[PDB]
Parts: C-alpha cells; structure tokens; sequence
C-alpha cells in the first residue's frame, strides 16, 4: 500500500518534550508500535530520530529533513521528500511503512498518508512538540480501542461507496 503515522500525545496533542514522548514507554505503547512498525520502515524527524538512535523502529529508520545522511545503526538512511521517504522504504524490501512523528512530519504527511494511526495519553502537559488538527472529509475513523496508560485511535483516508 503506502505509510501510516504512529505517535502518542495528551492536553494541547503534545507529542512530547525530549524527543517523540515525555513519559519513558508502557508495554502496550512499546508492544502495539513493534506488532505495528517492527517489521515495517519507518519515516520520522530530528525530534524523534535524536531519541530513536537509543531505540531503533524496524526494517528501516527515514528522515525527513534535508541533512547530509548516515546516522547510527545500518538500517538507517535519509528522504528529502514524501516521493523520496517511500522511494527509500520500496528500495529496502516492504509493501507498507509507519511514521513516529513529528513537530514537521505528522504536518507535512497528513494529506499522504494511508493511516493516521494515533495514542491518546492522559497526564497534561506545557507546550513543546506540536500535533496537526483531525477532520472528516480528510480521513475516516478505521479503529478505536483502550490500551494500557492511553486510547488506540487508527484514522483512514476518505473511502468512496456512493
């Protein structure tokens, strides 16, 4: 298919405030995020990839910037663009990728994205990193369910039936 975005986020959707969350990982974040992205590519920041050096995503780790490549890890490379982030995923060996994201990537991404997949995390928090707003003729709601610490939402984009 093509890629869907995975980040997690409370009062004003904050993100987080070091890199992609403030709170360390409950299981069911680190577990539904590796049944999710583990074997997928993942296109995500410098917010996000300053922490993801640490802890790796899956099969790829993209960049959305325009920096110099090379970074950590070897499953880990740079996009330019949208067109090159799916270039790079389709490259490696995958029919779907995911996105941490980001203060730039979820507000770049919105409009191509297959899924919006998202976390909400209670908590409430000061105003660091930054989500996008969600609409209805933009993206649909595919899934919602609880989860330990926070509520699984997946958003699909607009299905046409009639």
């Amino acid at each position: 298919m093509e890629l869907v975005s995975v980040a997690a986020l409370a009062e004003n959707r904050v993100i987080g405030r070091d890199g992609e969350l403030p709170w360390p990982s409950i299981p069911a974040d680190k577990k539904q995020y590796r049944s999710r992205v583990a074997d997928d590519p993942v296109v995500l920041g410098r917010t996000t990839f300053e922490s993801m050096r640490d802890d790796l995503p899956g099969s790829a780790q993209i960049v959305m910037s325009r920096s110099e490549r090379s970074f950590s890890v070897d499953t880990a490379h740079r996009a330019a663009s949208v067109e090159e982030a799916v270039d790079i995923a389709a490259s490696l060996d995958a029919e779907t990728a995911y996105v941490i994201g980001g203060a730039a990537i979820y507000a770049l991404f919105q409009p191509h994205l297959d899924r919006m997949v998202l976390s909400r995390v209670p908590g409430e928090y000061e105003g660091d990193t930054y989500y996008p707003e969600w609409d209805a003729a933009e993206w649909e709601l595919d899934a919602e369910t609880d989860h330990e610490g926070f509520t699984l939402q997946e958003w699909v984009r607009s299905a046409s039936s009639r």
